[PDB]
This record gives C-alpha cells, structure tokens and sequence, in this order.
C-alpha cells in the first residue's frame, strides 16, 4: 500500500486524504520508521490488540 508522512495522514481532511489512504488504517500507510516511532511496537503487535483498543491509541496520535 502507498506510503504517506506522518504529518499528512494526521492533518489532512477526509475529502482531501490521498486515494491510496484506508481512512479507517491510517497506520498501515505509514512507513516502517513512522510507525515505530509513533506506536512503539511492531505491526504485528498493534494488529494482536483488540480493535477498540488500536482505534484508541490512535485517537490520541491524530489517527483515527
């Protein structure tokens, strides 16, 4: 999938978001080192939590 900076994926609007973008898994468009930095874990790990619980984390980091 399409890769975009972090800054664009948390401040973008939803009509303005690249085609490319799932606005519900904003992180999988991450690049590997954007990710690490913003969650800390691997993917693998943030996909093993609950659903309810990635959306949260992501709320906070402007993600959801």
């Amino acid at each position: 999938l399409e890769t975009f900076p972090l800054d664009v994926l948390v401040n973008t609007a939803a009509e303005d978001l690249p085609r490319g973008v799932d606005p519900s898994r904003k992180e999988n468009h991450l690049s590997d080192e954007d990710f690490k930095a913003v969650f800390g874990m691997t993917r693998s790990a943030f996909a093993n939590l609950p659903l309810w619980k990635q959306q949260n984390l992501k709320k906070e980091k402007g993600l959801f």
